[PDB]
């Protein structure tokens, strides 16, 4: 008994000793089996969610409509699930007829609260094999659900598994039905497949899948996929630098509208053309400008090497270390720290408030940073005053 | 800082450190205040689902369409809500607002990281005064929720506070909006309230307020609820002890159609009326019978003298203590301990197999049971031979 399913094991023994019957489903398993880290413990019985809400003291209802429900055990979340026939939905109680509804065999698993495999599906064999198989006919089972394609790409960019001739070919044949799929569960799903670490061949598969000009902005960009293989996507840490890269390695012009397709939160596809952006503008790591990256601000710049890595194959090691120096070098870090208030400039330029205060401000900034004059309010303001009569002698 | 936020401070603290701003709200203040046990610790803040599922690691995603993110904190579950206005939900900044939009005044309190109480509605005062009042216009709330009022009638049976003059007046005002409450909603609300420490004058109160005969099957029963003061509910353990003694008081005819309405679970509405059956079948609690204890079971027995504990005044203590003796000497406790076998019935009386064999078993287990004849093969074998040629003598 692995301790992932150690812990877990209390789900199952008090589902059985209630008379119910209960397995662990799903990746856990293919994890185990496929010896990856294990991810979410899932555990699936014939218990209806009430008799799982009535037995455990911890229940969150997220949607006993179709079978879940998250129990929490000994301070984790597992998500439990009566057995189904997806048709409404139509609970069993053959643990056979659940596995018999499930995407792919590697998934098709179960094993019981003893650790004795139970595979009546191949899913054994398919790990071994490392291969992506339908269960049952590739066909029926996409026209049961089309989004189950994009996820047997996912897989082969989250696990590194081939897909199955037969259920590879399906997907071409059957590419069409993604534009039912709403975009939202589309994005979620393209969000993973970019953090595969087999990402490079995931994404050109996309396309020599149907599965290509069905997803947001993705229309003819064949050849900008396939290529895509040679980036260096695992490095990528961040969503942004994902979508970054991803969109770089499209060409996408303008990145605001492409994004926004994709439903992302706005904190993303503005951070993310953000970086596209100061990636453009500074075509080297050597040409970032303590204007620059106190404007960008070291978390962002750092992120921009990485893309820019990603892109080239350089280590963005020495950079990040070099802009985390700099950046910590930098007199002022924000506009907030600046040792001089906007009223300050106006009591000293005797003007009414207005528009040239920011310009006055702003070209202030880029002179503490630029350790033109000091962050003092004495100094700056000198500065400020013998910068005003050169714009007399100027013009 | 009470151990209950105590562990709970990270939640917030993580969220202001992201500079987003959270506050403890709802009744882990009111009870804190109250000084009752502490429940549900819940969190308020700034932070959108979004920016609470970036931040923390484990983050269950409930329902981020109205707001509400479950953080798995430390080992425990809390729910963090994005500040709104109950208008589609909108979310706001102002704490402000979120307080101004919750039911009543008690639960319209807010704690900060620090320990300082932020009353913007008289929720204190309430406290002190035990009072549920709305927050705003009672009119209007009832309007923006009609479920608001059963659960007003409930937090009085659950804290034993009074209703606000001009609150109650709403209700019976306002009473009919509740048929267009789903009665899953309903039922949920009824079932704490019949748990309730002071349920006793709820009951009641459900009545005088215009509640009563918008609920499944309380049409009407005015009386049979007001009367419902007597009985000693707080002594009831159970769901179905509950749902039991609240059918006798109202003296329910068939409980099935009646517990049905509420869309109680079957497993429910079944050991409910296995109750109310066994206490109109037994008056009296000497008069258990050894067949009738084994065809209840223990667990149930006990349950019935508890309901009819609630009804008559005497404490179960020495009941419960003398069913559990006299169970744990029952020959046999199931039908499966029988020690002969329906097949072995057959091969004994040789005859074809049928209907008469149920009726022959039946009369064996009430005779093991009856301490009439041994539970031992051979003694059953003759104690069957020898009563099947006293039924030749006999007609
Ligand atoms: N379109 C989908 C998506 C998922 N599943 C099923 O839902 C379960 C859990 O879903 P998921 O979160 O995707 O976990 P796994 O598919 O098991 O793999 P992973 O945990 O890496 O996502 C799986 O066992 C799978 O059979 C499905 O039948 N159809
Ligand atoms: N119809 C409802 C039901 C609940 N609430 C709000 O949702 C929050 C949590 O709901 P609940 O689970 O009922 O907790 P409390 O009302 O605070 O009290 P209790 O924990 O005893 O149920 C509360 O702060 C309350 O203001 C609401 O505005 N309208
Ligand atoms: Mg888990
Ligand atoms: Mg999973
Ligand atoms: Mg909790
Ligand atoms: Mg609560």
């Amino acid at each position: 008994m692995k301790p992932p399913f150690q812990e877990a094991l209390g789900i199952i023994q008090q589902l059985k000793q209630h008379g119910y019957d209960a397995y662990f489903v799903g990746g856990a398993v293919r994890d185990l089996l496929l010896g990856r880290p294990i991810g979410d413990v899932d555990i699936a019985t014939s218990a209806l969610p009430e008799d799982v809400m009535a037995i455990f003291p911890k229940t969150i209802d997220v949607g006993s409509k179709h079978g879940t429900v998250v129990v929490v055990h000994k301070g984790k979340a597992y998500e439990v699930t009566t057995f189904k026939t997806d048709g409404s939905v139509t609970f069993v109680r053959s643990l056979e007829e659940d596995l018999k509804r499930r995407d792919f065999t590697m998934n098709a698993i179960a094993m019981d609260e003893y650790g004795t495999i139970i595979d009546p599906f191949g899913g054994r064999e398919a790990i071994r094999r490392r291969i992506i198989r339908t269960v049952g006919e590739a066909e029926k089972r996409f026209r049961e659900d089309a989004l189950r394609m994009m996820r047997a790409v996912r897989f082969v960019s989250e696990l590194g598994f081939a897909l199955a001739p037969d259920t590879e070919q399906a997907i071409v044949q059957n590419a069409p039905l993604l534009a039912h799929i709403s975009v939202e569960r589309m994005t979620m799903e393209m969000e993973k497949l970019l953090g595969g670490p087999f990402a490079a061949r995931a994404l050109p598969l996309l396309a020599e899948t149907g599965l290509n000009a069905y997803l947001p902005g993705l229309a003819g960009k064949e050849k900008q996929l396939r290529l895509a293989a040679a980036y260096r996507w695992p490095w990528l840490a961040a969503r942004e630098e994902r979508w970054a890269l991803l969109c770089h390695a499209l060409g996408v012009q303008e990145s605001r509208p492409f994004l926004r397709a994709w439903k992302l939160p706005n904190k993303v596809v503005d951070e993310a053309g953000a970086i596209l952006t100061a990636l453009a503008d500074i075509p080297r790591p050597e040409a970032w400008t303590n204007e620059q990256l106190f404007s960008a601000g070291l978390e962002r710049a750092l992120s921009v090497e990485t893309v820019r890595a990603a892109f080239t194959g350089a280590p963005p090691g020495p950079w990040h270390e070099k802009l985390r120096r700099r950046f910590a070098s930098l007199p002022i870090k924000t506009k907030g720290e600046l040792a001089v208030n906007g009223k300050d400039v106006i009591e000293w330029v005797g003007k009414p408030a207005g528009p040239w205060v920011k310009e006055a401000l702003d070209a202030i900034w880029r002179a503490v940073v630029n350790g033109e004059v000091e962050n003092e309010k004495e100094r700056i303001y000198a500065w400020l005053m013998e910068r005003n009569r050169t714009r007399e002698k100027n013009c």
